[PDB]
């Protein structure tokens, strides 16, 4: 679990939205696994507008950060689940590190700030959904 709170929007991880971000949706996209939905109180993540490939997440099953190198964003292949059928996943970055089920919505980070947040994993890699292309989520 985990979100980023970026002015009046929340992003988070499409298939672990609440009813709140639906009845409050700003904007979804499954191919993504992304969902923004407004907010009251006013967020303060700074959101990072560069092409780095080096980082560093966080990985709630560890409660530890790590830094990793990962790839462009792309479209990937990702397997069934109470949420989505087998498909491509579109603008994902992959990096060798540890994930398991529970770590999607940590934040990857940049000297530039917030790049995106754990999406899929799994065999040593973690999956990250980018959004440094939302350039909306400043204005
Ligand atoms: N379709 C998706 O974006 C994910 C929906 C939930 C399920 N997805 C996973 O990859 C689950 C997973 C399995 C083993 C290791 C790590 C895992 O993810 C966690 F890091 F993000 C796929
Ligand atoms: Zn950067």
């Amino acid at each position: 679990s985990g979100a980023i709170y970026v002015g009046n929007y929340r992003v988070v991880n499409r298939h672990l939205a609440t009813h709140n971000d639906w009845a409050n949706l700003v904007w979804e996209d499954s191919s993504r696994d992304l969902l923004v939905s407004s907010t009251t109180a006013q967020g303060c993540d700074t959101i990072a507008r560069c092409d780095c490939q080096t980082g560093v997440y966080y990985c709630s099953s560890r409660r530890k950060h790590y830094p990793v190198s990962f790839s462009k964003p792309s479209l990937i292949f990702v397997e069934a689940s109470e949420y989505y059928p087998a498909r491509y996943q579109s603008h994902l970055m992959l990096a060798v590190g540890h994930s398991e089920p529970g770590d999607c919505g940590g934040i990857l980070r940049c000297q530039h700030g917030v790049v995106g947040i754990v999406s899929t994993g799994g065999n040593g890699l973690v999956g990250f959904a980018d959004v440094r292309d939302l350039l909306w989520l400043d204005e």
